[PDB]
């Protein structure tokens, strides 16, 4: 048998509505260049991202399916930009940083 122990990894879950006009209620850093995909930088306040359940401190793995690993920024920005209900996944290993 296989028996647990310790956390684990874990993939979150969060929902992204659109908008009308200005950049995704998210900020992503990164894209195609370095190899590293969508990361997040901030996070627009009172906005549809941070009630999703985006924040500062998250990377997007993934998003409506859409592997962002290895994609670059506008075309995520698109697809970002191109949806009334986004599914992002990121990937956390647990802690919690700090900015400064």
């Amino acid at each position: 048998g296989s028996s647990g122990s310790s956390g684990s990894d874990i993939i979150h879950s969060v929902r992204v509505e659109k908008s009308p006009a200005g950049r995704l209620g998210f900020s992503v850093r990164g894209g195609s260049e370095h190899g590293l995909g969508i990361f997040v930088s901030k996070v627009e306040e009172g906005s549809s991202a941070e009630r999703a359940g985006l924040c500062v401190g998250d990377k997007i793995t993934e998003v409506n399916g859409l592997s962002l690993e290895s994609t670059t920024m506008g075309s995520a920005v698109k697809v970002l930009t191109s949806s009334s209900r986004l599914h992002m996944m990121v990937r956390r290993m647990g802690s919690g940083p700090s900015s400064g």
